[PDB]
């Protein structure tokens, strides 16, 4: 499934990745309510669930 980045997010921990507002990310794991695992820029890791929107 794909998600739209609603905001920029810069990774702050080893498991996180970075995205730019408007990016279209592949969603890998949305089981946690606060942090979703995505693929962004060839890297896989977590961003805040609230900062992306399922398409």
């Amino acid at each position: 499934e794909l998600v739209l980045a609603l905001y920029d997010y810069q990774e702050k921990s080893p498991r996180e990745v970075t995205m730019k507002k408007g990016d279209i990310l592949t969603l890998l794991n949305s089981t946690n309510k606060d942090w979703w695992k995505v693929e962004g820029n060839g890297r896989q890791g977590f961003v805040p669930a609230a900062y992306v929107k399922k398409l």
